[PDB]
């Protein structure tokens, strides 16, 4: 059909969990859904609610504009986002490494 | 279950604000992504959930951000530095951010693991 394919956002929360150490009766528990579920959504691409979407993607920080929208400048994806709290207490002689390095991938890509 | 569940209003009028802006009447819509006038009415005016494909039907077709309204907003300390470097790396892929996240992860290592 012209379902819309979750498998892709449903593999990026399930890599999400893993990378930030929780089990899934453990965001079972936090958000109130139980783990089987979780597997489906996770594993089978399954939609879930609009409500259990909202409550797994705040809990674990997943962007679903990364997944809804054409990739452009004006989506930030999951890792930019994880990126930006890294850098959040970043001095500026930090950012100018930062930026240095955004500008050798850059250049990297003509050479 | 009440102060459990998501009050979509404020991304339901995102939604309707987009459609206005593109000119777009709910019949257009509708007749786009094959939902009837109707339920469009509620998912904009009266915080009815749509479905997950009817929510993705809606923003893609709209281009409208859901993480502006599921994702906690931070954006406070807009450092001049900070902000040219967003610019830059707005285009990046993910391969490019994993490359950008490991200078990161070397800064600390040195600014920690130095002193």
């Amino acid at each position: 059909e012209d379902k819309y394919d979750f498998r892709a956002l449903g593999l990026a929360i399930k890599e999400a969990r893993k990378k930030q150490g929780l089990t899934r009766e453990q965001v079972g528990a936090m958000i109130e859904i139980d783990p089987r579920y979780l597997t489906n959504i996770e594993n089978k691409g399954q939609h879930p609610s609009l409500q259990v979407l909202y409550d797994l993607v705040s809990l674990l920080n997943v962007s679903v504009d990364e997944f809804f929208l054409p990739a452009s400048s004006q989506v930030k994806s999951t890792k930019r986002r994880q990126l930006e709290n890294k850098i959040d207490n970043f001095t500026d002689a930090d950012l100018v490494i930062m930026e240095s390095v955004a500008d050798g991938i850059v250049k990297s890509k003509e050479v």
